[PDB]
């Protein structure tokens, strides 16, 4: 309600992770930035590491799946919608290893889609939406660019359901 | 050269591996429940893997299945005394229903033909790929992937082994 600004709703999400998702706390998953259009989550490599000293694939998935879940949550908060949110599917392709800090980047779906989606939830009390996230290794990327090839691609579907 | 390893011997190797190398598995309480050569079952308690609704978080569900299939590939590779690096290449999950307590992820060995072609391709080329499925159930008695009980989660994973 009084939480509509990117800083104000980021604080809500940070709190949600810290209150409810012990795994996000083990992984050191934090919000790096949110400006209303792009969410970036980051996590240190060390707890997310494997035997080859690169990022465990499940941690790359968790960062991506929480980036897109995070983006849905931030949208529901900006819209002051009370609901349960669930992932209904998540798909990852691992193209190259990640061997530093994990940074998962999710862009908001367009306003029309978001409007349709919130419209559907109003009418039926259920609504679904698909999102994508990317993780890069070589570049300090601020956006999922058409140019740059990602190290990992994620696409997921998320649903919001009436209380 | 050594003889191939039995299910008990290699199961120990994978136990040691998670412990030495994957800190996330120790956080999650992830354990090998059983391995008999044909089926790998991994288990983890709910408490570290929980979400806001008091059910298993979808990310922890994915970690259990992705590691169950990675585990299966590692077990077959080790049984066979193959020295290699092993990576996931793809992992897809469909969430069908909540998991309400202990998490058990079940993975079966690929076909004997599939395994043979995979090790032969690795031998000749220094790389090979294989795909497997895993499922997670609420039911305590389930010991294999079966038509007769719809899973809470389904997972398809593809893995590569690489000469080191």
């Amino acid at each position: 309600n009084a939480s509509l600004t990117p800083d104000q709703v980021s604080k809500k999400l940070k709190q949600f992770f810290s209150d409810h998702l012990p795994i996000s706390q083990f992984m050191g998953l934090e919000i790096e930035s949110y400006d209303g259009d792009t969410l970036i989550l980051t996590a240190p490599l060390e707890p997310n590491i494997n035997d080859k000293q690169t990022a465990f694939g499940g941690s790359l998935y968790n960062a991506a799946v929480m980036a897109c879940w995070g983006m849905v949550y931030l949208k529901t908060q900006e819209e002051n919608i009370a609901c349960n949110q669930v992932v209904t599917e998540g798909n990852m392709k691992y193209i190259a290893p990640v061997y530093g800090r994990i940074r998962a980047i999710c862009h908001a779906p367009d306003e029309e889609e978001l409007a349709n989606f919130f419209d559907h939830f109003e009418r039926k009390g259920k609504a679904r939406i698909s999102l994508e996230a990317a993780i890069y290794n070589d570049a300090c990327v601020m956006k999922i660019e058409p140019e740059t090839k990602p190290s990992v691609k994620f696409n997921g579907q998320y649903a919001i359901l009436k209380n």
